[PDB]
């Protein structure tokens, strides 16, 4: 099996894969949304009694598996249980990572356009009207990604975009096809450390920003400001979690992936910690101190959350843009902005391929020039629905990226904490360890965590179950439809891998 090179580039690229888009265009919305210091608590709690456990056992049946040669959960839910059933469930493992890599990859190549565009200095030009200076934006996004006047389900993406997405699917073949410490580490130990210092700088320029409606300062309070009136909405809590399952790449079948590749005698908890603690600062100190307080230097604390509230894409893609333009060498702040939301979509894009890649390697027995080719031709054929069908990506992104994630993560922790066993799965996280997990967190993972994600799952189900039946627009049966084929398809595969083993 392969393995990765050294420790720091392990840490790297792990940090890489949480370390995405999720930290500098979802947090700052989901954040904004929930009344910012009030959406805190919520988060540090569902960070510390989820995102952490969850990464523990995430990476121990990562190396767990890896040790055998396996390194999806097709055949390590079957390692940690024998039944085919398991296998079943293990395809989620894959379905989700590949579903989500769909559409997410797609979002990346938005920010390769827009980071290209800025570069060459080919943007819209404003002229004190807000809805103005934020018109030509909204006109030039919705030319990029071919946004009907109503709402028509047919989409006309620019030719610019369509061609920015096969260079983009061309990056992330030409660094998944080197390998794990030669292709996504090699990557990490560079894209990480430029992604840290571009964030720095527009943490700090962002802070220099000071209007007669507003400053960056007063982002900072309000997103740092504590609101205990929200604390009996159960919706700032389900936020909070949705928010970690995303950005720690937890329920994605990512992290055991990563983690399959770390030798059986290496430490997981040290690293996994490192790597968590280091998205989260990503997130709250980065992310959070960008957008938002830039939003509401210029516009005020109000308005900056309805510009939240209208929608993920308007902030990062219209608004701060719109709000650099009007600041000397704007553009060019702009580029650095859509750079780094670049560099971080990459490196969160390659580890969601990864999944898939490791299935066709350890499988299917496939080498790694074939498994990257034909994951790359799955992913770039199955993006096109994302691309020419409106609504498509938001019911992805749901299914996938939202209660699937939280399915799986409960799928996972019961496999591994309750059927395989608490005291063996403890061992088995502990094991090589350079520093041990506190005692209290072994209670968490057998009893608090389970409990939570599925009172969360009970919820969500109550609250959806009525509103799937009636939907009207067609293309989210035409996407509901295909996933559902892919379902079909990588279980089709499963199977054909077992009967290999045979
Ligand atoms: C292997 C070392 C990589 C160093 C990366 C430096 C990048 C600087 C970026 C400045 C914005
Ligand atoms: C699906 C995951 C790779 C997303 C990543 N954790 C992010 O924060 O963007
Ligand atoms: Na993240
Ligand atoms: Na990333």
């Amino acid at each position: 099996r392969e393995h990765w090179a050294t420790r720091l580039g392990l840490i790297l690229a792990m940090a890489g894969n949480a370390v995405g888009l999720g930290n500098f265009l979802r947090f700052p919305v989901q954040a904004a949304e929930n009344g910012g210091g009030a959406f805190m608590i919520p988060y540090i709690i569902a960070f510390l009694l989820v995102g952490i456990p969850l990464m523990w056992i995430e990476w121990a049946m990562g190396r767990y598996g890896g040790a055998q040669g396996h390194g999806t959960t097709p055949a390590i839910f079957y390692l940690l249980w024998r039944n085919r059933f398991a296998k079943i469930l293990g395809v989620f493992g894959l379905w989700i990572p590949l579903v989500v890599a769909i559409y997410y990859v797609y979002i990346e190549s938005w920010t390769l356009g827009f980071a290209i565009k800025f570069l060459v200095g080919l943007v819209p030009e404003p002229p004190t009207d807000p809805d103005s200076i934020l018109r030509p934006f909204k006109e030039f996004l919705y030319s990029y990604i071919g946004v009907p006047k109503g709402d028509e389900p047919i989409l006309k993406p620019s030719l610019f975009a369509y061609i920015v997405f096969l260079i983009t699917m061309f990056i992330n073949v030409s660094i998944l096809i080197r390998g794990i410490s030669k292709g996504i580490e090699r990557f990490a130990k560079i894209a990480m450390p430029t992604l840290f210092i571009l964030a720095v700088f527009l943490v700090i320029r962002v802070f220099l920003l000071e209007t007669p409606n507003g400053t960056a300062a007063d982002g900072l309070n309000f997103l740092w400001t504590p609101d205990f009136e929200k604390l009996k909405d159960p919706g700032v809590w389900i936020a909070a979690v949705g928010q970690i399952f995303a950005t720690l790449s937890l329920g994605f079948g990512a992290i055991i992936t990563y983690a399959s590749y770390v030798r059986k005698d290496q430490d997981i908890v040290l690293s996994g910690l490192t790597a968590a603690t280091l998205n989260e600062k990503a997130e709250v100190i980065l992310g959070g101190s960008i957008s938002i307080p830039a939003a509401v230097a210029f516009f005020g604390v109000a308005n900056a959350v309805a510009i939240a509230k209208a929608g993920a894409f308007n902030l990062g893609f219209i608004t701060l843009p719109a709000i650099f333009s009007q600041t000397a060498g704007g553009t060019f702040l702009g580029f650095l902005w859509f750079f780094l939301l670049f560099f971080a979509g990459l490196t969160s894009s390659i580890a969601i391929m990864q999944p898939m890649i490791a299935f066709l390697e350890d499988e299917l027995k496939l080498s790694r020039k074939h498994a990257v080719l034909w994951t790359a031709a799955i992913v770039f054929f199955s993006a096109h629905l994302v691309m020419f069908l409106n609504k498509s990506l938001d019911e992805m992104d749901f299914w996938a990226g939202t209660i699937g994630v939280v399915f799986f993560g409960l799928t996972e922790l019961i496999i591994f904490f309750w059927i395989f066993g608490a005291d063996k799965a403890w061992e088995e996280i502990n094991r090589g360890g350079i520093i041990k997990v506190p005692r209290i967190y072994y209670y968490v993972m057998r009893y608090i965590t389970p409990a939570f994600l599925a009172v969360l799952l009970v919820v969500w189900a109550r609250e959806y179950i009525p509103k799937i039946m009636e939907e009207t627009h067609w293309t989210v049966w035409i996407t509901r439809f295909y996933i559902i084929g892919l379902f079909l398809f990588l279980t089709f595969l499963v199977f054909l891998a077992e009967r290999r083993r045979n």
